[PDB]
């Protein structure tokens, strides 16, 4: 077994992310050391090891021609333990995986096992195109550019953690998409880990909270109950809804909005104020298959075809006829679960005119042809309401992003509640969408958003629209 060289991650840019270093790997004949057990004692010094348990492991295996004393010394550690000259101790060239952007992109990039065999994230996933295969020769592993710009990588990381200080909040994730080539551009979790440095890991740390933490989006998916609206041929972005006084009795169950000075509010109107009482009057005009089926079309309680290890699916139910109570709670978000990536997939679709392009954690070179899961004039509709969400008076100011203009929506997310913000920019033209999730902190995770965005676009270069 001659390990072969594991291919270079880099960043879309070339930016190393997990690089395979030249390490030292000192084995042992035990059969010939029990021949020279008065070398044992500066062999184990050479090697930081207690004499006896050193001596006590060797005893132990003398029936045996292979044990491990030592895997990875430096080039010129090996080569001082094999230079004392002990009989039946050879060295191995090796590899050694580093990962020179460490805590920045731990979950995305994962790492390899003690055998350099993919164990968490693109390590794993991409194990076979990374790894080559062993030595025959050994045939090296194969280069990998990463769909990651490591530039708003750190801008995300850096925004994300001050913004859990800022609200003593413990965890959260913000993912970044290219709407255009189903590109994630950035993504990041707090808490996070140092790849480098692996003893005590707090588990917690590990979660890839983008890709494996499932919730009920909440307010987030009314543009989707909105594009639905529009798209069955009974609503206009100007038609009224009635929400006074801002409740509404469903036979036992109540519906409450957050904000109830409301009697008559077109469908901007309900998406500004984000009234649940105005969205569910749609949903009941509508019917829930209507707005089952957009929110399956954008990928909500979808497969996303990723094939990343640990990746969840959440849960979006055909209840194939929905009473009025499960009409209402799907409409408004609860009654559905989805991950951070779907969330902004679907937001990539509406913000690239009703085009869904296949989600990539690689760098496209070749985009794939989309898919047209809304209409373009809906979508073209849907993206003007949201642009007012954040521009209008009344509206989530804090997610204004100076120089540009951006769209999004708030939500609560749900037992255990998180703080959302979805949205995309420019408003004109749409580059990036973006979701932000900070978990028990509507004006939270929306200034994430503004900061975030306005360093992305300008990263990208996208001309300022304002
Ligand atoms: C959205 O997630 N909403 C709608 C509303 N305002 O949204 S926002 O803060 O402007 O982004 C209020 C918050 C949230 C919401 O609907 N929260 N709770 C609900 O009313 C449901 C009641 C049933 C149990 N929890 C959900």
């Amino acid at each position: 077994a001659i390990p072969a060289h594991r291919g270079l991650i880099t960043d879309r840019n070339g930016e190393p992310l997990a690089v395979s270093t030249p390490v030292t790997t000192l084995w042992a004949n035990p059969k010939e050391l029990m021949t020279a057990k008065e070398r044992w004692p500066q062999l184990a010094a050479a090697l930081g090891q207690d004499t006896k348990l050193f001596a006590d492991r060797i005893e132990q295996n003398a029936e045996r021609e292979f044990i491990y004393l030592v895997r990875g010394l430096t080039p010129e550690q090996g080569e001082g333990v094999i230079a004392l000259k002990v009989p039946g101790v050879y060295s191995i060239e090796e590899f050694r995986r580093f990962y020179p952007a460490g805590e920045v992109v731990a979950h995305a990039v994962g790492f390899t096992d003690v055998d350099d065999r993919g164990r968490e994230g693109i390590e794993l996933a991409f194990d076979e195109w990374l790894a080559g295969v062993p030595g025959k020769n050994a045939k090296p592993g194969k280069t990998l550019a990463l769909s990651i710009d490591l530039r708003l990588q750190y801008l995300a990381h850096r925004e994300l953690r001050n913004a859990l200080l800022e609200n003593g909040a413990k965890a959260g994730s913000l993912v970044i998409m290219d709407v255009k080539t189903g590109e994630i551009l950035a993504m990041t979790n707090q808490p996070t880990y140092n790849p480098n440095n692996r003893r005590n890991l707090q588990p917690a740390a590990m979660r890839n909270r983008a890709m494996i933490d499932v919730f009920e989006p909440g307010s987030t998916v009314k543009p989707f109950s909105m594009s639905a609206a529009l798209a069955s041929g009974r609503w206009k972005p100007s038609d009224i809804v009635d929400v006074y006084p801002g409740t509404l009795q469903i036979g036992r169950y109540t519906i409450r909005d957050v904000s109830r000075n409301s009697r008559q509010l077109d469908l901007t109107g309900i998406l500004i104020k984000s009234s649940n009482v105005g969205i569910s009057k749609i949903a009941f005009d509508i019917g829930a298959e209507s707005i089952y089926s957009v929110m399956q079309q954008v990928g909500l309680g979808q497969d996303t075809g990723l094939g990343f290890p640990g990746e969840r699916v959440g849960n979006l139910p055909n209840h194939r006829k929905w009473p009025k109570a499960e009409t209402a709670t799907l409409a408004y978000g609860y009654g559905l679960s989805v991950t951070a990536i779907q969330l902004a997939h679907a937001y990539a679709a509406l913000a690239n005119d009703g085009k869904s392009v296949p989600l990539s954690m690689t760098r496209v070179d070749r985009v794939p042809d989309g898919v047209q899961v809304i209409s373009p004039e809906v979508a073209s509709t849907v993206q003007g309401m949201l642009q007012q969400v954040v521009e209008a008076q009344g509206g989530v100011f804090r997610a204004q992003v100076p120089g540009y203009h951006a769209a999004g929506k708030s939500g609560t997310a749900r037992n255990a509640y998180r703080s959302l913000f979805a949205g995309f920019a420019p408003a004109t033209d749409p580059r990036i969408a973006m979701v932000v999730v900070i978990d028990e902190p509507g004006l939270v995770s929306a200034p994430v958003f503004s900061k975030v965005m306005a360093g992305a676009l300008r990263l990208m270069n996208v001309p300022p629209d304002n």
